[PDB]
Parts: C-alpha cells; sequence; structure tokens
C-alpha cells in the first residue's frame, strides 16, 4: 500500500488530478471501466515482456519507418545504382567508417560491412544501430531505405550518420517494468425489447436551477435520436413561466419500443420564446453500458448553448450529465414495464434477421412492387450494377436522395461485393426498424474488409452503432499500421468522445496500441493531457490516462519531468502576462532570468524529453539565447543543448518557442494536413517539399511550435533600410546572394516546388490570408508559410490566400521582367495542376479527417457546412477537367493574368 499511494500521487501529477477523486464517483459504469479496462495493461504488459529484452527496448524505441517498403521512382533514382553512402560513427574518441551499400541492406549487413570496414584499417549481433544527435534505434530488421531517417536522407541528399552501440549499453538503461494490479481491481424480471408491446413515451417533471431576468415563457423540447438523425417526430412540453418550471407531462413519440436502435438517444433542451431560443440543452442514452433500457426517475444537469449554434436541440453535442451540478438541472421519469428490459442478444438478432431474408426471397412480383424497398434477386441487371458503382465512387458529404437510399437497400446484398459502399448503405438503412437493423447486423458481421482511412468515417459522429463501429474497429486492428496509427491518432482520439459509453472496442484499440508503442503512448498521453481542462470530456479523459499510467511502465516517470516544465512555463507565463505586463521587455527578461535560476525552477527546466518529439533530449537551458518574442501573448522562445554524444551531426541546440494563450489546435491540424499533402506528392513521384514542423497543444491554448533554423519572412528580406520603395526584384536578389555559383538552380528549384505545393495547399484549405510576415524562406530556397489560425470558410465566394505577386514570379523565372509569359512559370503551373488533382483523388481522406474533428471545440470547424468548403475547392461536384478549369479561373482572376 505504500507503494500503491507513491503510485497514485505519480499519476495525479501526471494527470493534473488526485486519484481519489475517481474512487468518490458513484456511477457504476466509471468504476466498472476502471476494473474491466485492467486486461488492456495486462496484455500489453505481457506483450512487452514477452522476448525480454528486445521487446521491451522495441516498446521504447519502436522503428520509425515508413508504411511501404517500396521506393518512388525520384527516390530510388537520388540512389548510385540502388546504393547509398552511409557513415558510421564508433565510440572507442570519434572513427568515422564511411560505407557504400545497398539500400535495402538490413542492419545487421550493415553492422557486418563497418566491422569490416574498420577491420580492414588494422561481432554483429552484439551491436544496434542509433542515429547520430536523438534517441532513436533500429532495432528490427527492416530494409534500411525503410527508416524514415534514412528515406528522409535520400530525398534531401543529406549524409546519413549513424552510431554503433552495444545492444548491453542499451538494455542496460531499459528499467523492468513491474506492473502492479491497483486496489480496485478486486470489487421484477429480465425481458428482451422486443417483447415490449407498447409506445415510446417520456415524463418531464420539472426544472430545477433555472435562474434567469429578457425571458418570459418556457418550455421542455425533445426529440429520439441516431446520431444527429431523428427517428420520429420532435415533441414539445406545453408552455410555462420561467419563474414555475414544472410540466408534469408524458410526452408520446411516434415510434414502437422493439424499433428503438442500440444507440438510440433522447436529446432535450429548454427553450424560451414567434422566435424560439434554447437557454440549456442535454441528451442521453435509451440503453445504458448494460444494454438496459433506461427506467426510473432521472435528473440531468444541462449545459449551456455555443453561439453560432442557433438550432433547438443539439444532438452532435456530447451525451450525458453535467459534472457542474450548480446548473439546470431537468427531471425525468421513463416508463416501466414490471421488468428489467434488456436489447436482445446477438443470436435472436440473426434469428430475426435469416427470418426476414427467407420471408423476402419469398415475396411475388406484385409484392415487391408495394415499397421501392424491396426488389428480387432476378431483377438485377447490369445498370443497377453500374449506378451502385457509381454512388460508391461520391465522396462522403455528397448528398443520398430518398430514392437512391431505397435503391441501396434493395440491393443491399449485391452492395457485399463492392464493400467500400458500406458507408453509404448505412445511411440508407432505416435506423427505426428493427427488421432492417437486424438484417443490417448480419451484412455487417460478415462485411469485406474495408482500408483503415475508408473504416475510420465510420467512427465520427454520422455512426453511432457499436457494431458499425465495432467493424471499423477490426478494419484498423488488421489493416492500420504503427505509421498510419501515429499520423491519424489526433482523429482517432477526438473520436473517442462520440462513444456513447466509456468502455468500448475504439478505446481498447488504443490503449493497446498507446501501451506497446512508446511513440503512439506519447502523444496519446498529451493530446488527452490537453483536453483535461474541457468539462464535457474530462471524466473520459481522465480515467483513460489513468489507466495509461498505471502501465506504461518507467514513461510515466519522463513524462512527469515533461509536465512538470510545462507548468512551470506556463507558470512563469501568467505571470509576466499578469503583473509584468505593462514592463519593458529588459526588465521582464531581468524578472524570468531571476525565476529561471532559481534552483528548483532550473532543475524542472532542463534534462528532459522534447513533447514535440521525445526522441529528442532537451539538455541544460542556454539562458543567454532564451527571449520573451515581441508578440502580444509573450510567447518564449527557448534554447536547450542538446546533451547527445553526437549533437554536432543533427543539431547542437533545440529550439522551441513555448506559447500561452493562443488556441494551437488548428495549426496543428492544418500542419498534419499539409505533411498529408506532401506524403501524397512524394508517393506519386511529385517532389514538392513542404515544412510541417512541430506543433504541439499541451492544455487550453498552450502549447509548443518547433523552430525552423535559419529561416527569415519575406517582409525582413525586402525590407533590407528600404514601403514606397519596395522593389519585386530584392527577394530574388537574396536568395540569389545566397546560392551563388553551381547552386543557384537547386535554389530556384526548390523555391519554385515549394511554392507550388504552398500554392495548392493554402487554396484548397482556405488558410488565412497571406502576407509578408506569414510567408517565411530558408536560406536554401525552402519557402514556407506559419500561423495557421484559420481554415476552410473563415471569411464568411472562395478566397486565394497565397496570391504569387511580382516577387515570386521573378523568383521563379530566374530574374526576367515578364516573368508570366516565360518556360520556368509553364512548368510551375504544371506543378500546380498535377498537386491539385492529386489531392482532389484523395480527397475521401481529407473529407474524413475533418469530420472526425467536428466534434472538437475549433472555431471554424463546427458543422459538415464548414467541411463544404473543400467540396468546393477540389470542385468534386464536378469533372475532373471541369476541375482543372475552375483551379486555374480562380488563380487567374487573383493574379490580374496568367493562368488560362
Ligand atoms: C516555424 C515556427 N516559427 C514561428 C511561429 C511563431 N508563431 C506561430 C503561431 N507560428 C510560427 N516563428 C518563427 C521564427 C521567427 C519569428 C519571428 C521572429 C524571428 C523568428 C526573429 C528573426 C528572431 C527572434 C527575435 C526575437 C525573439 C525570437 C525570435 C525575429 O526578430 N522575429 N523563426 C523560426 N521559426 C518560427
Amino acid at each position: 500500500n505504500r507503494e500503491e499511494k507513491i503510485l497514485n500521487r505519480e499519476i495525479g501529477f501526471a494527470i493534473g488530478m488526485p486519484v481519489c477523486e475517481f474512487d468518490m464517483v458513484k456511477d457504476p459504469e466509471v468504476q466498472d471501466f476502471r476494473r474491466n479496462i485492467l486486461n488492456v495493461c495486462k496484455e500489453a504488459v505481457d506483450l512487452r515482456d514477452l522476448n525480454s529484452p528486445h521487446s521491451r527496448a522495441m516498446y521504447v524505441y519502436p522503428p520509425n519507418v515508413e508504411s511501404s517498403p517500396e521506393l518512388p521512382k525520384h527516390i530510388y533514382n537520388k540512389l548510385d545504382k540502388g546504393q547509398i553512402i552511409v557513415v558510421i560513427w564508433v565510440i572507442v574518441d570519434k572513427q568515422k567508417y564511411t560505407l557504400k551499400i545497398n539500400h535495402d541492406c538490413v542492419p545487421e549487413q550493415v553492422i557486418a560491412e563497418a566491422i569490416r570496414k574498420k577491420t580492414r584499417s588494422m561481432y554483429q549481433g552484439k551491436y544496434i544501430l542509433k542515429v547520430c544527435g536523438c534517441d532513436e534505434y533500429f532495432l528490427e530488421k527492416y530494409p534500411l531505405s525503410q527508416y524514415k531517417y534514412i528515406r528522409s536522407c535520400i530525398m534531401l541528399g543529406r549524409m546519413p550518420n549513424l552510431m554503433l552501440m552495444a545492444k548491453e549499453s542499451l538494455y542496460s538503461q531499459l528499467p523492468m517494468d513491474c506492473f502492479t494490479m491497483p486496489s480496485y481491481s478486486r470489487r421484477t424480471s429480465t425481458k428482451s425489447l422486443w417483447v415490449i408491446n407498447s409506445a415510446l413515451r417520456i415524463k418531464i417533471l420539472c426544472a430545477t436551477y433555472v435562474n434567469v431576468n429578457d425571458i418570459d415563457k418556457i418550455y421542455v423540447r425533445t426529440g429520439i435520436y441516431h446520431g444527429g438523425e431523428p427517428l420520429c417526430d420532435n415533441v414539445n412540453t406545453q408552455r410555462v413561466p420561467c419563474s414555475n418550471p414544472r410540466w408534469n407531462e408524458w410526452l408520446n413519440y411516434d415510434i414502437y419500443i422493439p424499433d428503438l436502435p442500440r444507440a438510440a438517444r433522447l436529446c432535450l433542451s429548454i427553450c424560451s420564446v414567434e422566435e424560439h431560443c434554447p437557454l440549456a440543452w442535454g441528451n442521453i442514452n435509451l440503453f445504458d453500458y448494460t444494454d438496459t433500457l433506461v427506467s426510473g426517475k432521472m435528473a440531468l444537469n444541462l449545459w449551456p448553448v455555443p453561439h453560432g449554434l442557433e438550432d433547438l436541440l443539439n444532438p452532435i453535442g456530447v451525451t450525458g450529465s453535467n459534472p457542474n451540478k450548480e446548473t439546470p438541472c431537468l427531471e425525468l421519469e421513463f416508463d416501466w414495464f414490471s421488468s428489467v428490459v434488456k436489447f436482445p442478444d446477438m443470436s435472436v438478432i440473426e434469428e430475426h434477421a435469416n427470418w426476414s431474408v427467407s420471408r423476402e426471397a419469398g415475396f411475388s412480383y406484385s409484392h415487391a412492387g408495394l415499397s421501392n424497398r424491396l426488389a428480387r434477386d432476378n431483377e438485377l441487371r447490369e445498370n443497377d450494377k453500374e449506378q451502385l458503382k457509381a454512388i460508391s465512387t461520391r465522396d462522403p458529404l455528397s448528398e443520398i436522395t430518398e430514392q437512391e437510399k431505397d435503391f441501396l437497400w434493395s440491393h443491399r446484398h449485391y452492395c457485399v461485393t463492392i464493400p467500400e459502399i458500406l458507408p453509404k448503405l448505412l445511411l440508407s438503412v432505416k435506423w427505426n426498424s428493427r427488421d432492417e437493423v437486424a438484417q443490417m447486423y448480419c451484412l455487417v458481421k460478415d462485411w469485406p474488409p474495408i482500408k483503415p482511412e475508408q473504416a475510420m468515417e465510420l467512427l465520427d459522429c454520422n455512426y453511432p452503432d457499436p457494431m458499425v463501429r465495432g467493424f471499423a474497429v477490426r478494419c484498423l486492428e488488421k489493416y492500420l499500421t504503427d505509421d498510419k496509427l501515429s499520423q491519424y491518432l489526433i482523429q482517432l482520439v477526438q473520436v473517442l468522445k462520440y462513444e456513447q459509453y466509456l468502455d468500448n472496442l475504439l478505446v481498447r484499440f488504443l490503449l493497446k496500441k498507446a501501451l506497446t508503442n512508446q511513440r503512439i503512448g506519447h502523444f496519446f498521453f498529451w493530446h488527452l493531457k490537453s483536453e483535461m481542462h474541457n468539462k464535457t470530456v474530462s471524466q473520459r479523459f481522465g480515467l483513460l490516462l489513468e489507466s495509461y499510467c498505471r502501465a506504461c511502465g518507467m514513461y510515466l516517470k519522463h513524462l512527469n519531468r515533461q509536465v512538470e516544465a510545462m507548468e512551470k512555463l506556463i507558470n512563469l507565463t501568467d505571470i509576466l502576462k499578469q503583473e509584468k505586463k505593462d514592463e519593458t521587455q529588459k526588465v521582464q527578461m531581468k524578472f524570468l532570468v531571476e525565476q529561471m535560476r532559481r534552483p528548483d525552477f532550473m532543475d524542472a527546466l532542463q534534462g528532459f524529453l522534447s513533447p514535440l518529439n521525445p526522441a529528442h533530449q532537451l539538455g541544460n537551458l542556454r539562458l543567454e539565447e532564451c527571449r520573451i518574442m515581441s508578440s502580444a501573448k509573450r510567447p518564449l522562445w527557448l534554447n536547450w543543448e542538446n546533451p547527445d554524444i553526437m549533437s554536432e551531426l543533427l543539431f547542437q541546440n533545440n529550439e522551441i518557442i513555448f506559447k500561452n494563450g493562443d488556441d494551437l489546435r488548428q495549426d496543428m491540424l492544418t500542419l498534419q494536413i499539409i505533411r498529408i499533402m506532401e506524403n501524397i506528392w512524394q508517393n506519386q513521384g511529385l517532389d514538392l517539399r513542404m515544412l510541417p514542423y512541430g506543433c504541439l497543444s499541451i492544455g487550453d491554448c498552450v502549447g509548443l511550435i518547433e523552430v525552423v533554423r535559419n529561416s527569415h519572412t519575406i517582409m525582413q528580406i525586402q525590407c533590407k533600410l528600404k514601403a514606397l520603395q519596395f522593389n519585386s526584384h530584392t527577394l530574388h536578389q537574396w536568395l540569389k546572394d545566397k546560392n551563388k555559383g553551381e547552386i543557384y538552380d537547386a535554389a530556384i528549384d526548390l523555391f519554385t516546388r515549394s511554392c507550388a505545393g504552398y500554392c495548392v495547399a493554402t487554396f484548397i484549405l482556405g488558410i488565412g490570408d497571406r502576407h509578408n510576415s506569414n510567408i517565411m524562406v530558408k536560406d536554401d530556397g525552402q519557402l514556407f508559410h506559419i500561423d495557421f489560425g484559420h481554415f476552410l470558410d473563415h471569411k464568411k465566394r472562395e478566397r486565394v490566400p497565397f496570391v504569387l505577386t511580382q516577387d515570386f514570379l521573378i523568383v521563379i523565372s530566374k530574374g526576367a521582367q515578364e516573368c508570366t509569359k516565360t518556360r520556368e512559370f509553364e512548368r510551375f503551373q504544371e506543378m500546380c495542376y498535377k498537386a491539385y488533382l492529386a489531392i482532389r483523388q484523395h480527397a475521401n481522406l481529407f473529407i474524413n479527417l475533418f469530420s472526425m474533428m467536428l466534434g472538437s471545440g475549433m472555431p471554424e470547424l463546427q458543422s459538415f457546412d464548414d467541411i463544404a468548403y473543400i467540396r468546393k475547392t477540389l470542385a468534386l461536384d464536378k469533372t475532373e477537367q471541369e476541375a482543372l478549369e475552375y483551379f486555374m479561373k480562380q488563380m487567374n482572376d487573383a493574379h490580374h493574368g496568367g493562368w488560362t
């Protein structure tokens, strides 16, 4: 118990709330989650001790690898006859050995060649390869070029520097995990829903804590929903004065109880009124986590309305009671049937489905004629098959008419042969019919596997059914690589919020992965931790974090170092940002330096892992290199030395901007999308180099941004001394001065290509207007953008954010005055055309990634109408050639010529 108490304190520190707060929660779903989730913890720990110590090292230092071993053409073409030059260092004093080897050599073979080289100058299974300058290892027998560091080196024409290291020197530094099961580990009739012959009704008793002025009459609005879809008409109570909110009114709903789907929810509000306004809203699950239909009395504390939403109900909103109990509390009563009513078992559901299928297969021509949702097997023509195929290739937010829905449902057995149509078929199901839903379940049960990218759609707010979501998860388990899981983790974390219950298949999958791959676990922790201030999710996220922190092993202690460092920076910046706001930069800096040198602060702010990338060790702070930036919120530009033995080879100092006051969630999302765009272009042989620098939200409007070394804003360059006297050639002159001689062409090429990428990316995403201060350029010509605080339809009709002025065209056309009518500009135009269509071809991915972020509280991504902006910029309703022409016209109009 002494050890457990010490652990609980550590967990409490990591999560920002004491573990005893979870102990006090009475709700049995909460206590069941805490206990039942521990088998995932056990399973993970068993995987980590399977082939110890290798398996422990693989957890801590997983291979940082691309999904596909196979290289593109333009990557392979960088290799000298499929061979790579690599430098292998040995500590003995630092001895480099330069090897020329085949790109697809395994680490063991590379090590052998390094020893063979060292031999000539005058075994293999005792060593491992480490990347020089950071804590990344090549512990697994992949092709060398599949490691991302290696593939990145080949792309950029940089020399790979790897360090030879004894296995036992690594293994020795990996403490043993001793996972201990916590204390909490040790802990009428029953009738089917389908037997209850009755309509649905619910009683609204009264509201308490209804405090108001403006407001005159009020009523309780209600509705039965499956996701965002109504299952019957809404039902209002009688009108009442706000000074006495009592209704005592049974509402009757147009739905039979046996037809209630598993994820059916009651969505209600309190409204004032003719102009109607909702004062407070709340949703609840009609079945609980044990499959029991709610019965008896219930008190629901309601939530405040968010501005932007003016609709009367909020079915997309969170489900469950407000934790703040000093809020409008509506009391409700459900119907009682002398018995516990439970949702039926799968065997009962399957039997019903088989009964229906058998029944339908016997239907005559004339019977089938009675409903467009019925078809006969023989009738299915090739023309119907083509129409189905055509419906399947439409994007996720393309409308499916009622006629198409009937059509899809009637040909649901054929839809099995085109399994990517599943999302469209599922939205065609009558979710208020048990006859249809039972058959949908049996189709889902045996549905062929779909790609993870397609499966992820089925985890958004449009697909609440647990069988559909379970199918989605099975697809990720079979087909989602750790690489792609890392890439889509932000979205996968967000869709946890749409789960009806704490314990579910998705959260079990994510937790297992977080606890078997520490690179995943790190960001899993930080994405959860960053929203613990949000009361609509803090319980779910807090309990999930608890379960992670109990089983993640030694990394908990490293996370607590990061948490303490961030907490010290939050505290310092809060003080600057309140007590010294008015003071000069000089005095603020004097205060900051004095506070950071206090030995407790100094120890907390040095010697820990970068939250932006835990492969990067942050050593001693260089206070002389730190500064408070001019910007409004007083961001800290911070500089630590990299204490790696071979830091000189990667970077000697790690520079991070810490910012306390701005919401960084949209930048973080935009940077993720840019990286995904870049990856699509690279995999297609289209080499447009982007710069998706690190950005991590760590809390409520607090986060970290990776500094891009040796870069400058456009303004600085064209400022020089010089505005009325600005000259279009100044930027070209700068780059040229920086790239004299044989390299000039490489710099112009890099500028051109990077420019094309950002032109296309920013137009597609509707990013905030570009100007000379939020466009930056590196010495080598790489152009990139910063500050992605705005996106999509943020103006309110499609803007062009990145207007190529004469400055940029002059660089592209190598100094020529008439730069719009040149060869270089034509090749640049061609790059933009290819990039644009390449993204159009992957439009469903981008739509789905945005759809998964809808239930986040990001101000410019509130509904599917915001996402519709992308449908416009990618011209998805148009033809591919019509889309090209549309893109050309937007560029043409914005540039006043050039694009035709
Ligand atoms: C890639 C991320 N990144 C950002 C950035 C910030 N905020 C958001 C939301 N996004 C991106 N700024 C970045 C800067 C940068 C910004 C402003 C600026 C300078 C550098 C200098 C040149 C140097 C300086 C002086 C005093 C204090 C600090 C720096 C200067 O005088 N003003 N350099 C690299 N990378 C950046």
